[PDB]
């Protein structure tokens, strides 16, 4: 069972897909035959699914290209998490410390020494093509947005192995870092052709939605991975009911309905935020709002794929 | 003894020191009675002392103000690579990744959960001061080489227990990282009032410049801290010579002969780059180049201080 968050005041289904779906899901089937970076044909098939299927709702508005770029970074980010991070590779946080490190080298400019994992050369290739597409303002952004989710999986691979010994407040201000919205919406600002100006990302009405965004996406990601997350050998997850169960005790039935809450509330402050800011301003205010709900609702739609309860 | 690069030919004494130092030092002092950074008065006299005298080193156009600045950014690095870093701190890579992961908070923007240490809201007020100064594009610059470094100490973290378990490859581009030359340049094209456009960056011939550089800083470093390094209780330090000395086996000081015939050529290579670059196009070109001119001087100096030779 477990209670889970109910959006249908909030987000109703269904979610706006856009046509190309199957299209980016055979052309990033082509790609990874040229860049392996899952070992499993049955591993690699689920994540080319949700990834396309998922870019769909995510940028309903799309361009077959555009899509196909932010699902090849997209995958590339989930494929380095599901290999090397949280645990699933071997050699303890100090590997994945080395392999973060190969990343960071390929971010900073001028070519680093050849690595034998394919994960920094695929990287390089796609900040390539990602910094033609946008301003050097944007493409700075994309590239902060990865730099911070590199120290965010070091730090949760450091902390997995006891995640008793971390405070509720640090885990909600990492975990938007290893969801990777920040990357997701920097992404969508360079392909839906906007950008905010400094002032107005210092906007509360901006950074509020932003937050409640963030904290809906890595939220409904922790409950609905927490079956499967649970079901390895490990015990207990480094995730929202995990951290909730600890802190008040009880049960994790009533941690989730804890967390459920959490959820529903956060969603109420996102919806709120996307009426503010989509009832006009600079067109740029909206057209974020409206970024922000359609990568809300591609999040709230994947949880109902196979990645997460199976059948 | 140990020998040591000769540095006559291509950066010759003395190094040209602004006017600013004495006062830089004071206002440092007051500075840090307010943020108490370092444990000790001790410490905190000789880390004040270089980083002031040094700055007028690095920066001789300066501005009082510009320069104490750029030097409280500089002590507030080196201050936390000695605290936290390099296994200064106790709890091993952990402790210093959960203190990384406080700061790449600060970094990423938008108010993280208050630390108990004093690291975070100082740098929260230095990127505040230097936004300000900064166009937008230097200041993500600025930001952005703050976040490498900080993924390069967690890098050194690991593996300073076991030095010769790292290829002398990956530490030579991971080192310049470490040293913050990157940070000291992009923190001088803002107080010294350029900027380069993305195409100049890409230049062979900035690239060469920027490389040797930042080589030769790492280096120089690296040999004149090694009997400091050493004297500590732990073994060899990450660093080059004893790289140099697995690799090749032999002695110690065949070791740093082959570390001085690097540096040397390295700094061959750098006064060759100065000499083209300033031999006008762009005065973005030149300046870059009477920049790194300085910087190097300064990193040249540096060598001399009581941080590292004692008497
Ligand atoms: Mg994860
Ligand atoms: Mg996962
Ligand atoms: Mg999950
Ligand atoms: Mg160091
Ligand atoms: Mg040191
Ligand atoms: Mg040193």
């Amino acid at each position: 069972m477990l209670p889970l968050p109910d959006f249908t005041a909030t987000f109703p289904e269904p979610f706006p897909a856009g046509p190309h779906s199957e299209r980016t899901e055979h052309r990033l089937l082509d790609w990874l035959e040229e860049h392996p970076l899952l070992p499993s044909a049955k591993a690699k098939a689920v994540l080319v699914n949700i990834t396309s299927h998922g870019a769909s709702r995510t940028f309903p508005t799309a361009d077959a290209d555009d899509l196909l770029l932010f699902a090849e970074l997209l995958l590339w980010l989930t494929a380095f998490d599901d290999v090397h991070a949280e645990g699933n590779g071997v050699g303890g946080p100090a590997a994945l410390v080395d392999r973060a490190s190969e990343l960071m080298l390929v971010l900073a400019g001028g070519n680093p020494p050849r690595a034998m994992s394919p994960f920094p050369a695929v990287l390089h290739d796609l900040l390539a093509r990602f910094r033609a597409r946008a301003s050097a303002a944007a493409y700075h952004r994309l590239a902060a947005s990865l730099r911070d989710t590199l120290m965010a999986l070091v730090w949760e691979a450091h902390h997995v192995a006891k995640p008793e010994g971390v405070a509720l407040a640090t885990y909600l201000a990492m975990r938007p870092h290893t969801v990777f919205i920040k990357t997701i919406t920097a992404a969508g600002e360079i392909l839906l052709g906007y950008e905010l100006t400094d002032t107005q990302r210092a906007l509360a009405a901006v950074r509020n939605l932003e937050t409640a965004v963030a904290n809906l996406a890595g939220w409904i990601n922790d409950l609905a991975s927490y079956e499967r997350e649970m079901q390895r050998g490990r015990g207990q997850p480094l995730s929202l009911p995990t951290l909730l169960h600890a802190r008040h005790g009880g049960t994790i039935e009533e941690a989730f309905t804890r967390a459920s809450s959490m959820c529903e509330n956060e969603a109420a402050v996102a919806r709120r935020g996307i009426t503010h800011l989509a009832h006009a301003s600079p067109n740029a205010l909206t057209a974020h709002a409206r970024a922000l709900e359609d990568i809300t609702r591609s999040f709230i739609w994947h949880t109902s794929h196979a990645r997460y309860q199976g059948i």
